[PDB]
């Protein structure tokens, strides 16, 4: 009973900075489509590399574009079973604990409606979220509440302060949450 295959289940991911890339196990980000919809990378400080994640994978869970007031994407879907979105959060220049919270939802649905980079993680690095959704016969399913859904999920994330998601890593892949591997470069396994 062996299953491996994560480039071969994703469907819809998304690295608000740079413009497209392609991750080790073979994840691919598109080239801005929510700000803008055609242009080109943005880095304002680029100096400051993330410390839990690769050189490749650092650049999809470090670069970052610009931001406004109140937005998100559009993931279109047509299919059942156990969808999985994981998300990056980072942060460059702001540092303050339960002050600068922030909102995030999937397909018009609250789930994390407090979100402070600082005290999750510390000073920097990467921080994660794992959000498992579970479609059957045509209908939702998010945690613990029941709804049917219609066409697409959305993610739209709202204001703090000043900014609003800053750094984002969208990651949504298809059909459990025992099929995602996370693993650093080393050479001895035992
Ligand atoms: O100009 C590029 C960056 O602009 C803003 O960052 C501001 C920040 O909001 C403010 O608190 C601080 O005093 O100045 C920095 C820039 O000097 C945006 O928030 C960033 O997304 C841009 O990269």
């Amino acid at each position: 009973g062996a299953m491996s295959g994560l480039a071969d289940k994703v469907i819809w991911a998304v690295n608000a900075g740079g413009e497209s890339h392609v991750d080790v196990h073979g994840i691919h980000y598109r080239k801005d489509p929510l700000e803008g919809r055609v242009g080109r990378a943005s880095d304002y400080g680029m100096k400051l590399p993330i410390l839990r994640s690769n050189p490749e994978d650092q650049v999809l869970y470090q670069t970052e574009r610009y931001n406004e007031d109140s937005f998100g994407y559009d993931i279109p879907i047509k299919e059942e079973g156990e969808y999985v979105l994981v998300l990056k959060f980072a942060e460059v220049y702001f540092a303050q604990s339960q002050q600068k919270v922030f909102d995030v939802r999937v397909n018009g649905h609250t789930v994390v409606k407090d979100l402070d980079i600082f005290d999750r993680v510390g000073h920097s690095t990467a921080h994660d979220e794992i959000i498992p959704i579970s479609i059957k016969k045509g209908k939702l399913s998010v945690q613990g509440e029941v709804s049917t859904f219609t066409g697409k999920l959305s993610v739209e994330f709202v204001k703090g302060y000043y900014d609003n998601p800053k750094v984002c890593a969208l990651f949504i892949m298809k059909g459990t949450a025992d099929d995602v591997p996370m693993l650093q470069p080393h050479p001895g396994l035992e």
